[PDB]
């Protein structure tokens, strides 16, 4: 089987791939330090709950990229019969191996970082427990079935079937984000910053299943190095600037979020 | 090294095993649709919290059966010396490999579904946080040790030690169902419906450890084909028919569970 | 998958040190559960009982953890990266010599489950709000998970220590809540004396873990697998079993102080 050090060497040796992971390790790390410094003045527990939940997003992110760049959460899988990338090979150093580079480390950690994005947003919008629970549970289900899709190599049909279940879970999250929380925000007095984050979230999040479908996991029209940067670019907005904006607001409106 | 492709095909060529899986994938999916249209009328956040966790049971189920049917969450493990299934073979294709067919995928997802059934029941009985936390934590411990039980291939005795630990956690759950929530349901005003679901749950759940003990995992007096159906049958009652009854009540008494 | 669970199971056995460090705690943990259940029988206030159940779950996670290690289910033989002081080591498993080191990752995996429980009890005992409980618990979990990643990384020596550093960062957050935040909250909750004792006990023992990790095979390798295992089992006996014994001992004589809601 392929070795962890080999995937690690495969990431290096490939500038596109290496830069998409190592840059976000630095960016997530700097984001954490920046965010902690920005909220060192909060005093209200609810505002502080929102801040910590937000800060956890890049915390999980930095561990995710370290797991990917270290080769710990990457594997070489062979696609099933009729998969647009079946018969492909990867080549580690001087050897060649059948399969595609499957970076499942992303799908796995999303199940931990996205619930946190949703938690901060829901709270910021004055959501009640029932909606938080719904958004979060289905969001986690979306991430897990997506991971399952990437890890399934027995059938091409199964892969897209998992993908469909994940899409169904995704619409549930979309519904509360666009319909439910958009209304709550007004009642909480945060409609302004929410609108911004909601639009940002929805637009960025929609990009993930597109990239998945266009990359080696899907119809393989994009290389692993390209698909990886697309995700990394999405992360920079959906996580880092998204967190900067929320915490920039939060620190200037601690009283309104206090309740 | 057995490939996922082989286990998938192995599920075929064996109508008994295959049917028990694909049939529940459809019953789960259908159940979800029904439940969504049944709870369309609810407007009480507490009533909707109960319905969402109830709906999450079949949602986790479709995913579990898909993982199993696809071969993702199935493995062939050689049982330890002295084990009644030790020395068996499976033969995936034209070749024959030592071991048994372990469907650990079921034990894994229970740690996600069972907690949802319990959340529903606990909320119905007007349980307090302490009793909810107790049932859910010990319930998860029950599932995970069962999974550990099934994956232990080093010692026959260790497998059974796991089994015991799992049974001990099980009694904790049974004790809050039969004794604790039974009393709480009175103050809530749902002793009626609770008594029904409560009696249903306990009897069905009580059957899982028995199937495990009889199947290839335990004494091996039952073929994987029958053992699989036993669980499938049990799920249909412990999950789908159970969810329907709870949701049916809920939709007719939203004012009762409200608050 | 050359190294089978069986070989690992038998490697533990036939190695008195290692075996004893695992089996002794399967017994100590089990006896602890019984003792704690027995001790808490007379509790009635739901909040007091939350603290008790949270505390009791600690030895529950522990008995399962040790079973996973002794059974060989959560142990693996891994080859250390170039530069690691243990690179080029052999374990001699079964009737063959195997490259690598015996990595007991099962300990790290379960800490993510038991430590959050130690923290819930303490936090509750200190009369903590939800924000601090949530912060303490998520960073505690992050600490455990990144510690597990550190021991599971075999590609690069620098990556291993980088995971370790991230994990340490998570650790200071837990240490700051315990030493700064809850220390003050306990004064308001009327549990100052007992929290401070348990605060110190917890802080002192928890510092032992990253030290053992650094000194043992996963780290600079001055401690062979058998001795790093016993060090952790020794730490667990104090940080889990006796820590819980002392907390439950106080709780059962002061149910009213923590009664609240
Ligand atoms: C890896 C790395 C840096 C890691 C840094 C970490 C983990 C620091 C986390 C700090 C936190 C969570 C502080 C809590 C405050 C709230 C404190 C409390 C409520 C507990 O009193 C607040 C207002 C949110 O800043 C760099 C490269
Ligand atoms: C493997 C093994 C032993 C396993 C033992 C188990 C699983 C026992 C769990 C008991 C519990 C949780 C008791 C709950 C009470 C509270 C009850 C409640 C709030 C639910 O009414 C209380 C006062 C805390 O003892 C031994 C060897
Ligand atoms: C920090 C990471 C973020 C915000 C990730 C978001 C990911 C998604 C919205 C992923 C969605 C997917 C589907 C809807 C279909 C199946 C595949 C996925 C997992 C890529
Ligand atoms: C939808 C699934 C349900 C309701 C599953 C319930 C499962 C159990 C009550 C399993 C219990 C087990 C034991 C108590 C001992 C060891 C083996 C198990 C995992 C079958
Ligand atoms: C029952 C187990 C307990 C109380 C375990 C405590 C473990 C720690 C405080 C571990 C900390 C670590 C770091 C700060 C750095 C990396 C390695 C670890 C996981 C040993
Ligand atoms: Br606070
Ligand atoms: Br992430
Ligand atoms: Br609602
Ligand atoms: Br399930
Ligand atoms: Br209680
Ligand atoms: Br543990």
């Amino acid at each position: 089987e392929v070795t962890q050090r080999e995937l690690f060497e495969f990431v290096l040796n490939d500038p596109l791939l290496a830069s998409s992971l190592y840059i976000n390790i630095a960016l997530a790390g700097l984001s954490i330090l920046l965010f902690v410094f920005m909220t060192r003045g909060l005093d209200d527990p609810r505002a502080k709950l929102i801040a910590v939940s937000t800060i956890l997003v890049p915390v999980v992110s930095i561990a995710s990229y370290t797991g990917l760049a270290s080769g710990l959460t990457i594997s070489v899988l062979e696609m099933p019969a009729g998969h647009f990338a079946e018969g492909s090979s990867v080549m580690l150093g001087g050897e060649e191996v059948d399969g595609v580079v499957t970076m499942w480390g992303r799908y796995l950690t999303w199940a931990l970082s996205t619930p946190m994005i949703l938690l901060a947003l829901g709270l910021l919008a004055g959501s009640n427990a029932t909606k938080l629970f719904t958004a979060i549970t289905f969001d986690i289900a979306m991430c897990v079935t997506g991971l399952a899709a990437a890890l399934t190599t027995s059938s091409h049909l199964m892969r897209w079937f998992w993908y469909a279940i994940s899409c169904a879970c995704f619409i549930v999250v979309l519904y509360i984000l666009l319909v439910e929380w958009a209304q709550d925000a007004k009642a909480a007095g945060t409609a302004d910053i929410f609108s911004t984050l909601k639009l940002l979230t929805v637009v960025m999040w929609l990009g993930y299943p597109i990239v998945w479908a266009l990359g080696v996991e899907g119809v393989a029209v994009l290389p692993v190095g390209y698909t990886s940067w697309a995700y990394s670019a999405l992360d920079i907005v959906a996580k880092y600037i998204f967190a900067f904006l929320l915490l920039n607001y939060l620190t200037s409106n601690e009283g309104v979020v206090s309740g």
